[PDB]
């Protein structure tokens, strides 16, 4: 247990990771995004001002933090440049790994094309196809932008390899021209931020500096251990934070699992505790469970402790942050899935195939007014019973409770 | 830091991981292969009998051990069944993850095709292309073989999708019918071994059972942090052992880095300490550096402490095993690369681009007769000083010393 703490979403994303990272970031020297891409959307709100970050790490509102975009991330350079322009004096407080892979316009076109047959429900941003080119070892990395010679060589090889797909993926007649001009525009803007971030973090850890690792997506979206194939293409577990930053597993200190008080997922795939009745629509409305751009409605349902115990085991959570209790204000009865029923069998442990798994619910008396509460003793007795039940059943202590989007509407326990 | 120990190769593979795992496995309840495929070849020798293992974990010679092939591995079913047939009574001591992905004949054909332009020097076994289909979320997994109907639907989608490539990858006209029969032959043989190994290791961790995780390839072949693109398509460091196994970073106890007393790599890519003179041929001859399918001569060179210190930081090694000291018997002067130089500038730290990096060598007086020695006190003084230098420079204690292929020719310190 060295100096590196990890924030991980333990459901299917959108749990409130951005809020928690921004709440705690001021006490860290480094804040690190370690996987995924701009498929992520992490929303921070403070004093009535909202920021929705996609690749920019969530320490950006504290100019003393050094924000790192690490090697297992996939980068859309134009979108990252558009984020950089929203903040002042990022030059010595944002660093992008020279080993991170680059998302090309072909990637999103391929994503949309494959989605016609696979119907996973991806964000159509080309995340998966970028990771495919990484495994092929044909992908372009951010360090390649530092030398026009190699970038040209690599683009030309890309140009020759995508030609049998120009018709299938609707690439266009100006693909080569437009891509070459894309890098002419964006490479000069991003190049000063490209660094060996592996060495930076190896040295920071050896020097005992405080490092916060910001997960994206959620544990149940993990490429290996999630609800495959309804998953993202990166590993999302806490150990993924070591795999590609330079830090080793023995550096990991606290593992903070972020869970909502109910469940959401966006996109297709299994969802044992989903609620498609008007009560599920109530959760969506009161929880504002729509896209970052307010477009993609989420599937909504109840908290699922079978899946939470599984995710907590995969990450080694030492604490939980319980988010959005205020969305449940005014609901008369709150259900929690405590086990699955499968063809007469009661399953206490999350199975590798959720086929025929029906939720078994325990019901809790509802509460009225948790919104904005900042003190434990101000919480209603019924909410405190709900919180106590979760800690006891999952076996991980709840150390943070959020009661609104606002940074300071957070109780520390 | 609980009960899971990790053995990791800290160079470019072939360091002696199979020997070390077999030497220590008897004291463990589980022995787990966690990434790669049958590109691995782990050689164990005991009492003049050799076993060359490819996907079989190296606990197989102790029937009380439970051997696990975990979820991030890629499985060639035919080759695994051929390994199964060489041992007696594997049924309750070998378990294959229902989440592991399956290598199809298409994959090796695509591998050879892409190699014509990329010239990485892969093993041509389809490892990379299998990982690509994983990222695409179109890949077939071991659990799919347990249900005839699901396997049918997935093989159909695969046949459809590979239509455009039948000519380009030299797929036969009999591809569909051959693969159909392949699974009719091999799925019955492998089905009894398919299990939810994620749940097995979650429970093993919770019960405090002793787990040994066996890495494949080596740290400098890591897809993210190795000598890209001259790497394998999986993560190879100790953190990968708790990404996809059902363990988590807090479970990792000892991390044993396996290093040869000199260096090899097979395939193309940078190699700062390579020796292409007749002394390099001598290392190849004396070290039998030709592989399992003895038709792949290795590139050889000297120990590189710059790369070694980098690999130890990425893995968090707590002890080192120094292998093949006996290969250096009779060499008058042993070189160790202690630093790099780049265009006249000295570099202490392993850089992200090895272009123009040349070795700075310190030389050591050689020895004559380390072969087969079993007590530290019986080693020649020059051997002892070489060992002390490595551990002092790298900062990790050398706790195992190997002096021949035989299991028992191993010194414990
Ligand atoms: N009502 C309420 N909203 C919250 C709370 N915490 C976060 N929010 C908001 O809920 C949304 C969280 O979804 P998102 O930002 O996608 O989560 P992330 O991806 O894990 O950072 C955002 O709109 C936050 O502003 C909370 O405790 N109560
Ligand atoms: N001369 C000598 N050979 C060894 C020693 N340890 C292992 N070997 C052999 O060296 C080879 C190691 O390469 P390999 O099996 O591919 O290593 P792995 O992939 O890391 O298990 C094998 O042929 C082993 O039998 C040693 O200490 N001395
Ligand atoms: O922003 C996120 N919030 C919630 N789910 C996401 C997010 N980004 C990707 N996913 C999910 O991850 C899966 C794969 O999408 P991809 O990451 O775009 O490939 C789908 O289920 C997505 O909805
Ligand atoms: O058996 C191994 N020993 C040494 N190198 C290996 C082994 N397996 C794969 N590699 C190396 O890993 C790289 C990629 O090969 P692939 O794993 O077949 O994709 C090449 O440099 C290979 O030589
Ligand atoms: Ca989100
Ligand atoms: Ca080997």
């Amino acid at each position: 247990s060295h100096m590196a703490d990890v924030v991980v979403g333990i459901q299917w994303g959108d749990e409130g990771k951005g809020k928690i990272v921004d709440r705690i970031a001021k006490d860290y020297d480094f804040v690190v995004r370690y996987q995924g891409g701009h498929n992520a959307g992490h929303t921070i709100v403070h004093k009535g001002v909202k920021h929705s970050l996609h690749l920019m790490p969530s320490g950006v509102l504290y100019p003393k933090c050094k924000n790192i975009i690490s090697s297992a991330v996939v980068v859309s350079v134009k979108d990252l440049c558009e984020e950089i322009s929203a903040f002042e004096d990022l030059e010595n407080r944002l660093f992008v790994s020279d080993r991170a892979h680059v998302i090309l316009p072909y990637h999103a076109k391929k994503d949309a094309f494959k989605e016609k047959s696979q119907n996973i429900g991806t964000t159509k941003k080309g995340i998966g196809p970028c990771y495919e080119d990484k495994m092929a070892r044909s992908g372009i990395r951010m360090g390649d932008l530092l030398d026009d010679k190699i970038l040209e060589e690599k683009l030309n090889a890309h140009f020759k390899a995508i030609e049998p797909f120009k018709k299938a993926y609707d690439l266009g007649e100006n693909y080569e021209k437009d891509l070459m001009g894309y890098f002419k525009t964006y490479a000069p803007k991003i190049c000063p931020f490209i660094k060996d971030t592996t060495s930076m973090l190896i040295e920071a850890n050896q020097k005992g500096e405080k490092i916060l690792l910001e997960g994206a997506q959620g544990t149940l979206l993990d490429i290996d251990l999630g609800t495959y194939p309804f998953v993202t293409s990166s590993n999302t577990t806490s150990a993924s934070a070591c795999v590609s930053t330079g830090l080793n597993p023995k550096a990991i200190n606290e593992v903070i699992g972020i869970t909502k008080a109910y469940s959401t997922r966006v996109g297709n795939g299994p969802f044992p505790s989903e609620d498609t009745t008007p009560m599920g629509d109530h959760l969506r409305t009161k929880g504002a469970e729509f896209g970052t751009t307010t477009k993609r409605p989420r599937r909504c349902g109840w908290l699922d402790l079978v899946a939470l115990k599984y995710a907590c085991a995969l990450n080694g959570c030492t604490q939980l942050a319980l988010m959005k209790l205020d969305v449940l204000d005014g609901i008369d009865a709150i259900k929690v899935c405590v086990a699955y029923e499968r063809k007469g069998e009661r399953l206490e442990i999350f199975p590798s195939d959720l086929k025929d798994c029906v939720p078994i619910y325990q019901t809790f008396k509802g509460w009225e007014k948790s919104v904005g509460v900042r003190k434990l003793d101000d919480l209603e007795p019924n909410v405190r019973e709900y919180i106590r039940f979760i800690e006891k059943e999952v076996g991980v202590k709840i150390r943070l409770i959020s009661t609104s989007p606002e940074r300071e509407d957070t109780i520390f326990l």
